[PDB]
C-alpha cells in the first residue's frame, strides 16, 4: 500500500484498502472508513465494481435524466466518490469549512454553503435527488465567483468548480458533447 493518503497527501494514521495499494486517513475517506470489515475495500475499489458488473453503465447519459435520479445505494456512493474527488484536489481548502463574508463592495450570499456541509448532508442521507447534491456543489462556487467579483481570487472558483464537473462527467458517464 502507499505511505500516504490517497486524498490529502500526508502521512498519518492511514488505513489501508486490501484490493488496491491505496490508503486513507479515517476521515479524509467518504463514507469515513469503516471500524470493522476484513477484507476493506475503498470508495475507488467499490465504484471500479459497479462498472464491472455493468458494463452498460458507461455508456453515455443526458445530464438532466442523471440529476433525476433517486438515492439509492448506487448513486449515493457515486455522489460520496465525486466529493471525494474535489476534496483530492488541494485548492479544495478554500470551500472546506464554514465562509464569512466582509469585503468592501460585495454582499454575502443568501445560501452559504461549503463541501463539510456537503459531507454531513450526504452523511445523514439528506438529498433524495443527484440533482440536490449537484445543485448545492454548484453553488458552492456560483457564491464565490458573485462574492469575489473582479478580484483574481475568483480563479479559485473556476479551478475547484472545474475539478467537479469533469469529474461529474467521468463518474456518471455524461455523454460526450463538442
Ligand atoms: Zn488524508
Ligand atoms: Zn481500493
Ligand atoms: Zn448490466
Amino acid at each position: 500500500n502507499s505511505n500516504i493518503c490517497e486524498v490529502c497527501n500526508k502521512w498519518g494514521r492511514l488505513f489501508c484498502c486490501d484490493t488496491c495499494p491505496r490508503s486513507f486517513h479515517e476521515h479524509c475517506h467518504i463514507p469515513s472508513v469503516e471500524a470493522n470489515k476484513n477484507p476493506w475495500s475503498c470508495i475507488f475499489c467499490r465504484i471500479k465494481t459497479i462498472q464491472e458488473r455493468c458494463p452498460e453503465s458507461q455508456s453515455g447519459h443526458q445530464e438532466s435524466e442523471v440529476l433525476m435520479r433517486q438515492m439509492l445505494p448506487e448513486e449515493q456512493l457515486k455522489c460520496e466518490f465525486l466529493l471525494l474527488k474535489v476534496y483530492c484536489d488541494s485548492k479544495s481548502c478554500f470551500f472546506a469549512s464554514e465562509p464569512y463574508y466582509n469585503r468592501e463592495g460585495s454582499q454575502g450570499p443568501q445560501k452559504p454553503m461549503w463541501l463539510n456541509k456537503v459531507k454531513t448532508s450526504l452523511n445523514e442521507q439528506m438529498y433524495t435527488r443527484v440533482e440536490g447534491f449537484v445543485q448545492d456543489m454548484r453553488l458552492i462556487f456560483h457564491n464565490h465567483k458573485e462574492f469575489y467579483r473582479e478580484d483574481k481570487f475568483t480563479r479559485l472558483g473556476i479551478q475547484v468548480q472545474d475539478i467537479f464537473e469533469k469529474n461529474f462527467r467521468n463518474i456518471f458517464a455524461i455523454q460526450e458533447t463538442s
